[PDB]
């Protein structure tokens, strides 16, 4: 399912994001936005090739198994296919583990390129939430 921004800022309100570890929920919309354009389905394929999957684009390296990543630790422990779901629940408790890593919102490259120290706040207004 593809997200509208307040539809996402509810969801991600609702399931526990809003100032989540100290980052608001302008973060998160914002991130989503650049790493999967609201889009639940999107995949990318990297180099080293592991895939990245769903709104936040979480990494088949550490995150999820996808059955065709070496070394695939699945520290969320799930199918990478269950972050592709129209129900953001999984990609919002394994983005809370994620966040919590120590290295922050920094794991995700558009947040840090694309987010990071902006006026975040812009992405939830005139929603009502």
């Amino acid at each position: 399912k593809v997200f509208g921004r307040c539809e996402l800022a509810a969801a991600m309100k609702r399931h526990g994001l809003d100032n989540y570890r100290g980052y608001s929920l302008g973060n998160w919309v914002c991130a989503a936005k650049f790493e999967s354009n609201f889009n639940t389905q999107a995949t990318n394929r990297n180099t080293d090739g592991s895939t990245d999957y769903g709104i936040l684009q979480i990494n088949s390296r550490w995150w999820c198994n996808d059955g065709r990543t070496p070394g695939s630790r699945n520290l969320c422990n799930i199918p990478c296919s269950a972050l592709l779901s129209s129900d953001i629940t999984a990609s919002v408790n394994c983005a809370k583990k994620i966040v919590s890593d120590g290295n922050g919102m920094n794991a995700w490259v558009a947040w840090r390129n694309r987010c990071k120290g902006t006026d975040v706040q812009a992405w939830i207004r005139g929603c009502r939430l």
